Formats: structure tokens, sequence, C-alpha cells
């Protein structure tokens, strides 16, 4: 009420020019020259900035606020996706930890580092569910499962904001992308999303909800159509659901030019009508295109919008700036004016031990034939592949203020680990792609892919020599970061062809072969799974990537990471995901069942799959009672044992099935998990509690109710577990 | 009244045992031995038969009806998909004609032939819209566009039934599959369908509606879930939409065991509860599984169903049998008991001139480099490929009572054409697949593909010899019919690997190359499009396939056929189709648009694409008026000229765009077309009439309304190349 009183007072004093100015979100570029945007903050025509990210630069613009009548402060935002200056695994990587704390840790440091440079807000977390591997931004998300993505969506918000949004070591979480962006048609970015309302509520919205429940201060609106309505103009989404059904009190922010793009969507004839549609749907902040500033004065002066529309928008900005504390101290995150200069990129502001301890948790052991891993630090080891010495690629897509040169490549990481106890032979082995059209694309803007000018065959001879000169080969292969990024959708899911040639040749030398994969999406790995001797999924593991990868290769860390997005046998099985419906004709032999004929059926690697240097056993699953009363809770009991001879971590998973329902329900749904560290011979009893809240689903009219009847409870170390116990709900 | 009085009388007379008996649709098998089901028709426990298809066999069972108390007659049904005994192109083939009367002709003869053998009903037409090329049953449909599929869906019903359903040369049309079956997830048959209701009404339902509007006597319910509800138990679909919104008076028929499959869908705990769900949703007839007969007596005796449920079902059967005339004369289609047994498969009952004149219309010219086609009948010609001499493959999937040996292969068709005026060299060149697992599948049940036991390399040397010995090669390559059928979903869209090797080799001999393709779905043809000198798409062209194909190869017919389903550049661009939404970031090149980076963008061949031995010109498009009044119609005027040097057919197509709408509308939609035969130098003015009815779409609340504003009118010879003019609706 103190806040409402303060805001109302200020708004009662503001001209319309000034209330509309508060909605203008810009960045420095050719669109907005810095010296023209400085003049505009002075005349009170700007509301916030993004992509300005250093203390002297934020201060230099904040310092313009004083020349304006109402002296209203800016906030600054940035794409703090998976790190500011120290870069953690890409989010898909982080998810594979199966540990909130680990994810939380990555978030806190990001905020710490961002706030340290003067940043008020991160456009993060990206929380979009993804079941189509072809999509360029699958990297940014946490995988295919609702339960886990929703869970981690909250953890990220809580960590960024903490308990006080005005704390100078806290940033506001602008959760994205609202909504359904990840279900785009054909995995083409920006493409049509068409979905039933029961699937919309059960599977794809819950993560956006959990961000509002954790108190996210802002929401970024997606670029996709929903059932034919662009989210930028979707009053159902931004008003009915977000505001009234969900009670979001915060700020809505447009995507980059998403308001003028209503012309290309075919919802507006021109800019004037695009502005109207967006402001009236529930869009507070207008990113970059400046439509709001050009058209809202004439839209109001001709009675096409209500003052109440401008007022709800302008009031949502000031409420953000107030919660951040920028009305108390505009410089609360920019230091005091005497304070001494410093180097922004100094090694002394990084958090390497953090980056390294996180990146360890997310690596996934896909194959290890006859205990080849872990490697000993003796003899000669060949390091071949175009990503071995790649700095720019390990820190993945959306790297923020991340610097390539400060990054530990997987070559350097191997050097650091062996010291002088073994020898490393390096050969590039292949460029990342043989296709010049693909190379032209990745280097259109900035040189981010190394092109070795030597013939492909030249590089291959060198590699085979190097391999014959070694005890075993370690192959650093897969995508450059520019391949799993915004607008970079793929029609193939295998390792690029130039590198698969390299892998065929290396296989032909008979020397044991270890595959180290870098990638921002699942990959088609049918060949590699039958040929190569061991495979490590390392995603893009960040600034301490190489170090974390070495630790796992040399057994300093027993890999514990597991898949949160099923691995297709080819681009032509898309989509596959663990929580599909059984259909009327399930494949279990049989020609006349739901299947392909021309390839094996199922995902290559199921959801929740990962190996360990040690072996684990689960005892028979016990349920407290076989009939549950309404309001009561149920207990699921199982003993996890490390029966191998190495201290290692697994992830014990709880799946539910509702086998008889008013809807057709998935064969399996994730409902809980416990990440457990055990010494050899060490047991550990795990306890799962199951309430009514766990048993609910959205029927045809969105009635969110548990139905009485049998339920199936599954406990195992991956979704490929197939034995359960049953209880009856009364 | 006569009918109502007759039915009411009979029903007032029937015990429950007998009214339930009327719902039992069975066929002869291990489920139902012939001599046990004979005993059952005598105790009045059977209602209809399917898959019994010869006069003596139908008579032998009809003849059992006399020993029953109420002497109620059976009807007999069969899968008359694209022919009974004379087999026309597969439906996708038929569609490519762009001529209703041609399609009508195929339908009439089918009915003629079917009724001749004693058949009352065909489970046809299949009318499901298909945008996913991987799906096994794409062959059965008419392609991806709503307007064209809806149009032909009615033509098929009208032709099967004629003007009188009791006529002994008419059958009843059971339209399928209701509903949305073709949008299955990942192209996997029987798999989940999830769709928004605005896209459901605009794009996928209209063809089922057009069949009810043409007076279809029956409707078959699909096996797919819709937004989580199995259609077999979907009261919204079978009662609200079908009965009360649409006013369907007729009969609903289950898919094969689709009622017991509600257990595997996860809607029912057991059979008893599956029966209840289905009978109460709107399912009259129970195909094969016999659940209705086992459970309806106890479901009614315990008040789980209403007598009104049994009565609505039993009344819908008798209404069908009455309309067919089987109460007037049970043998009206089974002759008088005087004639000789006669041979069913006699040459004198076929319709070859029909089959040949249809199959000509459906062939599509995809490429012709420097007028290589048409061929002269004047030298040596190599005929290579595993489908050149293939009888079983030309008559495609769902060939009914069709006989392979009566069919004209593409080899034989070429022999017939050249007589002794030119010389034919044959080499198989490759089996249809190199993969033994694929060959094992296609020959699981019946020997459908003859496998040459020689090594792949052996066959290839033979082919290259044959090719070197000739003036040019004609290659008969693509799918066996077992590859485009129910349950046969593909992960690849190219010609099988064994045959692509064969085509690379043949290309390498320098000899001019003609590709004759056989296939039941679009195919990935990027290589063939850049290499081969000409390509002909022949689908599976039926009993007179070879003859029709020769006629086109030797210029006896100028190819006029055009594509009704866009051709993907690879399985990884699925789905593509001409009537997609523009999105906010359209590509036509930028990086940040809705696209792939690792392949060229767009379909290989767009919807409505086909070439000709002659060339055609369209004059500037003229509109009747700049501004249309409500209730008024508009005229669209264009002059088509054959400016080439041969008499040929093209197809002039009318596309509409609504560029500003409450919904995001497709970039282009089909609204009309005119197939025009022209002599060289010969012109023809075409007139298109455009009403408000043409400009409607389903908004977010299913308001079927045209909005005032600009509309874009496009006329051209394919969805790709075009010119447009704009008009305003007031
Ligand atoms: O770069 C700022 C913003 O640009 C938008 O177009 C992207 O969709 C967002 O993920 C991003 O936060
Ligand atoms: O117009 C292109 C813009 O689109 C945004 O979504 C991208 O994230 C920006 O980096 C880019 O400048
Ligand atoms: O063959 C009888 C019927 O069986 C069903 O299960 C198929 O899906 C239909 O296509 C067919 O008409
Ligand atoms: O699965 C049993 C039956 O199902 C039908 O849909 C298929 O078309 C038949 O070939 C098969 O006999
Ligand atoms: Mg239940
Ligand atoms: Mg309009």
């Amino acid at each position: 009420t103190d806040k409402e009183r303060f805001i109302a007072s200020l708004m009662a004093r503001m001209s319309n020019a000034e209330k509309i100015g508060q909605l203008r979100l810009v960045s420095v570029g050719a669109d907005h020259p810095k010296e023209a945007l400085m003049a505009d903050i002075r005349a009170g025509k700007v509301g916030a900035i993004f992509n300005t990210v250093t203390r002297p630069d934020i201060r230099a613009m904040q310092d313009q606020v004083r020349h304006s009548r109402l002296k209203i402060p800016l906030f600054h935002a940035y794409d703090v996706a998976h790190g500011h200056r120290t870069i953690f695994p890409i989010s898909l990587g982080l998810a594979a930890s199966w540990d909130p704390e680990v994810v939380a840790r990555s978030a806190r440091i990001s905020a710490l580092e961002a706030s340290a440079d003067g940043l008020d807000m991160s456009f993060s977390p990206m929380v979009d569910i993804t079941r189509d591997a072809r999509w360029g931004r699958v990297s940014e998300g946490f995988g295919e499962d609702t339960y886990l993505t929703s869970l981690l969506s909250g953890v990220m918000v809580r960590a960024y904001q903490g308990s006080n949004l005005a704390a100078p070591d806290s940033i506001m979480a602008a959760v994205k992308h609202f909504a359904l962006y990840g279900a785009a048609e054909g995995g083409r970015d920006y493409n049509t999303v068409d979905m039933s309302l029961p699937r919309m509520f059960q599977d794809y919205l819950p993560p956006y909800k959990a961000a509002v429940d954790a108190g996210a201060g802002a929401v970024m609106v997606s670029l996709n159509t929903i059932n034919g309505v662009p989210a930028t103009a979707n009053r159902w989404l931004l008003t009915d659901l977000l505001r009234q059904q969900w009670g979001f009190k915060g700020l809505t922010i447009s995507n980059h030019g998403a308001v003028k793009e209503l012309i290309k969507h075919g919802l507006a004839g021109n800019e004037r009508d695009a502005t109207r549609l967006a402001i009236q749907a529930g869009v507070d902040m207008n990113m970059n295109d400046d439509l709001y500033s050009t058209w809202l004065p004439k839209l109001l002066a001709a009675g096409e919008i209500d003052q109440a529309d401008i007022d709800r928008a302008c009031r949502d900005v000031l409420a953000a700036k107030y919660d951040l504390g920028l009305f108390a101290d505009p410089y609360r995150r920019l230091g005091k004016p005497d304070d001494p200069p410093f180097d922004t990129n100094a090694e002394s502001r990084l958090h390497r031990q953090a980056a390294r301890e996180v990146a360890r948790e997310g690596l996934v052991l896909l194959k290890n034939r006859d205990g080849l891993l872990p490697l000993k630090k003796q003899g000669r080891i060949a390091v071949i592949g175009p990503l071995a010495k790649s700095q720019r690629d390990v820190i993945g897509s959306w790297s923020a203020a991340g610097v390539p040169r400060q990054a530990v490549t997987v070559y350097q990481g191997l050097a650091n680990a062996v010291g002088e106890r073994a020898t490393l032979l390096y050969a590039k082995g292949a460029n990342v792609s043989g296709d010049q059209a693909i190379l032209d694309y990745l280097n259109s803007y900035n040189p981010e892919v190394e092109v070795d000018p030597r013939s492909a065959e030249a590089m291959l001879e060198e590699a085979l020599r190097t391999a014959r000169d070694a005890d075993l080969v370690v192959a650093v292969v897969g995508e450059s970061q520019g391949m799993a990024h915004e607008a970079s959708s793929r029609t193939d899911l295998r390792i690029p062809a130039s590198q698969r040639r390299l892998l065929k040749a290396l296989k032909a030398t008979g020397k044991p072969l270890v595959l180290v994969l870098m990638n921002g999406r699942p990959l088609s790995l049918g060949w590699e799974q039958e040929n190569a001797d061991a495979i490590l999924e390392t995603w893009f593991s960040g600034t301490e990537g190489g170090n974390a990868i070495a630790d796992v290769l040399f057994g300093e860390h027993n890999p514990s990471g597991k898949l949160t997005m099923s691995f297709p046998r080819s681009v032509g099985q898309v989509p596959v995901y663990y929580n599909h419906l059984n259909t009327g004709r399930p494949m279990d032999p049989g020609k006349y069942t739901s299947r392909y004929f021309d390839e094996a059926n199922g995902p290559l690697y199921p959801f929740g799959y990962g190996l360990s240097y040690t072996e684990f056993s689960l005892s028979p699953l016990r349920l407290s009672s076989e009939r549950l009363a309404r309001g009561a809770t149920l207990e699921a009991r199982v003993t996890l044992s490390n029966s191998g001879k190495r201290a290692g971590a697994t992830v014990v998973q709880l799946y539910l099935q509702d086998p008889v329902a008013s809807l057709s329900r998935p064969v399996k749904e994730l409902r809980g998990f416990r990440k457990v560290m055990l010494e050899p011979g060490e047991s550990r009893e795990i306890v799962f509690r199951l309430g009514e809240a766990d048993l609910k689903f959205y029927d045809s009219q969105l009635r969110h109710t548990a139905e009485p009847g049998e339920f199936k409870v599954f406990v195992g170390l991956d979704s490929a577990q197939t034995e359960s116990r049953s209880f009856t709900l009364l």
C-alpha cells in the first residue's frame, strides 16, 4: 500500500509523453546510436536498457536521468542465460544434474556477477518444454518433462531474486518464453504452435505458472502463434490466464520487434493497429521497434485505446523499478561516486571452482565397453576432432559477457590433468562441417568456426598417423555452438558428415576409441552406439568445461548425470518422449501396431538414462498400504545399494501411471527423484510420499481432479524401468 | 412414413437378444469359423458381413436368413478403396487428375463391379487430410488441401450411391476415417492426434461433413485419440458434432476391434466398461471383437445403459438395410437362381478401357531436360528396376478382389507400345531393398516382393552391360505397395538405398536416363532432380498401369496430372504444405527467420505442380469489381493459351489470402480450379465466381464468418508461381 500510494502519487504527476516513455525498452546499435539515446534519457523518453552490461557504461546513462523533469531511474537487463562472465553448462546440461541446489548455485553466481556489473534484470530462465530435437533453442531449456522443468523453473527464479528484489546482489527474473514457443511446427524457429487446451495445461504451461508462484517479477512474451493467435496480441493468454486466473502482479515484456511483426503474422494492416492490439492484450514493455512511442499518442487522441490501458502498462514498469529499489538508490548496484576504477574482465571476479563443480554433475556416460573409462594418466593419448581446442564452442549459445580466451578447452583440460605422467598427440582431424554453405552461415556475422585450409584427406592422413602413434584415441566431435542457437534448426540429428568420415577411419585402426560429444540438442548416434568403445555427453560445459571433462575421464569424478530429453534413433522418429500415450495398438513383435517398419523402434537412449563407473541395485518396491483415503498420503519404500567397487552417484526416479481415466493418460509420468551418493558396500533406504496433488490431471473441460481407481507406481534408475506396484484411491 | 411405420412395426416385434444381434459385424476367420457363423445367422445373431465378396458365397449366407424367426436380411461390405476387380490409380493418384468426373468414373465402375458380385457397402471413401508424408495410408487419401479433398469426398459418395440406394448397381458409402486419423504423431499409424478446435473445423473435418452433405449412408470411426479422447468413445464427436450439429441420420461403424482397444487406450478397466463407453458415445456397429453381444445384456439388466441406447443403434442398422432395398428383395444384387455359376474373374467383367483412360490423367511430369520425352518407337531401350516387371506393386495398397496376373506391368506396357518397331533390354538392377530386416517385414504374411538371390554387385554389372548395349535407359524404381499401406510408416522419404546405388551407377554410363517412379507417398528426390534427364510420377497406376504409362512416354497422351501433396526435400522438413501460416519472421535470405540452415528451404515440388510436352501462358488477372457488397458475388477473369506445339491439358488454380484477420490466416488457400484441354494457338477465357461463402474462416470461438477488409486473389498453374489482384469486402 506504501508502494501503491508512492506509484499513484508519481503517476498523478506524469504527462502522457512521460508515461509512454516508461514503456520504451531499447539497446545501443545502428537502430539507436548511443549519443541519440543519451539525449532521449535526458528528455524522459526511455524506460530501461538491455545489452549495456559494465559499471561505467550503466552509470554513464543512469547519470542522464538527472536532466529529466521527474528524474525517473532506468533499469538495465541482459541475456544472463547460463552465466554472466563465468559460464556454466547450457541449461540442458544443468538439467542433467538432477539436483536443484546445483542449478540454484549456477543461478546465484550469475546474479552475483550480473548485479556486480550493475545489471538489474536477466531475460531468464528460458523454461519452454521441448520434444522436437531439431529446434535451435532446445539447449536453453531443461528437456521434455513437465514435473522437472516446472521444479527447476522455480529454483532459477528464487536464486536470481532471493528474498529481497532490492538487495544489490539480486536481479529480477524475466521468465520466458510465454508461451508454447518450443512446440513450433517442424522444429522451425518462430513457427506455428497448434495445441488442445488439455495438453496446453497438463504439459506445456505449468513451468510458466511455477515462475509466477516463485514470484518472478517479469514475463517475456513469445513470438509464436497459439491456436492461430500471436502471443503478442493474445488477450486470452496475457489477461485471462496470466492476470485473472494466475494473479501475476508483475511486468510483461515484448520479444525483439514482436509488436511490428503482427503485420507479418497477418493480424494488423499497419504499425498503428499493431500497437493497439498489443497494448490491449496485456503487453507492458515494447522491445526495440519503438511502435509504442510513435503511435500511442494518436491511438489515445482518437479514442482507439483507453487511458486505463496506458496506465496499467506505465504502473507495471514503476512497480518493477520500485521492487528493485531504484527509487531508493538509483546507484545501489553501481557503487559510490568516489569508488575506484577496475577491470571488468579481471580473473579475480570469476568463479572457476563453482563452474568446475557444476559442470562435473551434468556430464552423462552413454557407453563404457569393458571398463575402458576411467583412463589412467600413463603413456600416449591421441586428441583428435575440431572441438578439442575450441574455446568459443565450450561456453555454448547465449554466453553473455563470457570471454572465449578465459575458457579451458578439452585439450587444455587433458594437459592440466596428466601433467607430465602421460603424452598428448593432437590432430584437428576434420573441420566441423565439409559443407561450404553451412560454414558460410556460421561465419556470416563473426568468425566462430575454425576453417583449417588443408584438404579434408590431408587432415585425415595426419589423424590416422597420430592414432597409430598412440595407445588409444579420444575424439572431440559434434556441433559448434552456432548449430544449437536461435534460428539454427536442423533437418539431420547425426554428427556433421566431415566428422563421421573421421570416426569411420579411426574405428578402422582398431585402437580403443572414446567419443567426447559437444551439442545443444539430442543427437542421432545409432552408429557410434554400436562401434565406439565409450561415449561421454558433455553438452557445452562452460568456462571450466575441459577441466570438468578431464576429472570424469580420469575418474577424479564418477559420472552421475542423466538425460532429461529422450535420444531419437533418427530425425524421422521426431517426436519421441517417455510420457507418450499407449495408443490402442501398442508395439510389444506385431506388424499392426503403432511403429515404423524401416528402423528399430524406441529412442536410442531413454529419458533419465546415464551410466556409472560403479554399479547400483534397487530392492523390491514396498507400498505402505494398497488403499489410500482422500486427503491421506502414501509411502513408497526402496533400498539403493552401491554393489560395485567405486564411490558414485545415481538418480532414483518415481513414475506414475493412471491406467483407467476419463482421458487417455501417459504410460509413465515423473512425480519424484532422489540423487544419492554411496560408498562401495553402502546401502540407503529411499522414501517417496504420494498425495492427491500427485494424482491429478486436466480432463476435456480442464477439471483438475484425481479420479478414484487404480494407480501404478514405478521406481527405477531410468524411464525404461517396466515393473510397478498398484494402489487404489477411494 | 411407409419406412418409419415398417421399421417401428419390426422393432416393436424384436426381443433384446435380436436387436443386439443386428449390431454384430463379422468376417470369416479363426475368430469366426464359417460353419459356426452359419449357425449364428440362423438363430438371428448376425447383422452384416465384410470380406465375403463373390456371388455364391454371399448367397450361401443370405440363404441362412430364412431359418430365423424374423427372417431379417444381412448386408455385405468390403474395402472397395480404388477398384473392386478393375483397380484404378490409388486415391492420391486419382486426386492428381484434378477432375471430379474422372474420379466419379473410377467410383461408378467400382460400385458397378462390387454390386455385380453381391456387395451392399464399401468402407470408402477414405478422405483423411495428410501433411505427414511418413504415414503409411497417405496413399488412400487425396493429399493435403481441404477444398479439393472435400470436393472429391462428395463426388465419391454420389457416384457409389447414385440417385437410389436400392438400385442393384449402387453401393452405400461408409466414409472414413472419422476423425483426424491422418495427423497421427510422428507419422506412426494409430498414434495420438492433438489439435486446436479452430484448425479441426477449418482444415481436417470439412471432408467428413461433405460426405454427410452428399448423403453418405454410414460413417466409420477412426482408431486415433482426439485431444486425448479415443474417437470410439468420444461423445462430443459422434453425438454433438455428427448427429445434432451435422444432422447425420445414418449408421456409425467401429474400426476392427476398436471397442476392446479402449482398454489399451486407458479409458476402460475391462471389456464390459469398453462396451458401455462406445454404445453411449454414438457407435452403432461393432466390427469383429463381439463385445456388444457378450456384455450389452448385463449392462442393460443392471441399469448401466438405457434401452434407448440399444434402440437408437438397432434402428440405424434396419434403416441402412431398408435404404439398400434388402427388405424388398434380399437377393436384388445376387441374381435370379437360374444363371450358370460363371467365373468371377472372367476378362468379360473387367473395364480395361476405363482403367487406362483414368490412369493417363493421374501421371505427373516432374522433369524433362531438352525434350527427351516423349520417346520415339525407333531403337534400343533398356528397362531396368525392381518394379519394371512388378504386377503385385502396380495395383497398390487396398486392391480388393484385384488379381495381380491380370495387371499390365510397365515392362509389358512398353512391349505392347513398340510392337516390333524398337528393342527392349531388361535387367532387374537391384531388389527393392538391400536391408534384409525390411525384406523380412514385407514378406512376413504373404510373398509380395520377389527377391533375386544374386549379390547386389552381380545385378549391377548386368544392369551396366544392358545400359551400354542401349540408346537410353528407362528406370522403374521406388516403393513396393507394402511400404505405403496400413501400419507401414517410414523414417526416410528417399528411394530405397539398393536402388539409389543402381541409379548412381546408371548415371555414370553417360546414357540418357528416364525415371519412372512407383510410390504411395511423396518422396525425397533432391539427387534425382539434379541428375536424371526426365522423371514421371506414376504412383501405383492400377490394372492398366503399364499401358497408361507407355501412352505418356511415347506421347500418345500429353501428361496433365499435378501434385495434391507438397514434396519435402527430406524426412526432416516434415511437415511442409502450401497453406502454412506466414509467422512473424518469414524466409524467401536472413538468418533470423523460420528456416533450416543445414539444407535448402521449401518443398522440392510445390502443391499443384506438373509439367507438359507443350507450354502454357496466363494473361493478366482481372477482377469484376474493386469492392464487393455483402450478398453480391465477384468474377475473376484470366485467358489460358497453349503457345507450345502440342495439344495438352493444364490446371488453372485459384488461391485466396486474408492478409488481416482476428486469426493468423494461411499465405494461400485453394478455392477453385479449371482443367482445360487446348490445341496449339488455342485460347480460352476462364471465369471464377467469388462469394462471401469463399472468404469465411473459423475464429477462436468457432464463429464461421468473413470479416470486412482486403482479400488477395491468386491465379496460376501451381501454388508457387502466380500473379494476384486485391478486392475489398464491405
Ligand atoms: O535479446 C533479447 C531477447 O531477444 C528476443 O528476440 C529473444 O527471443 C529473447 O530470448 C531475448 O531475451
Ligand atoms: O532481427 C534480428 C534480432 O532477432 C532477435 O530475436 C535476436 O535474438 C537478435 O540477436 C537479433 O538482432
Ligand atoms: O478392412 C475393414 C476396415 O478395418 C479397419 O480396421 C481399417 O482401418 C479400415 O480402413 C478398414 O476399412
Ligand atoms: O489387426 C487386425 C486387423 O486390423 C485391420 O485394421 C487391418 O487392416 C487388418 O489387416 C488386420 O487383420
Ligand atoms: Mg484411476
Ligand atoms: Mg480481412
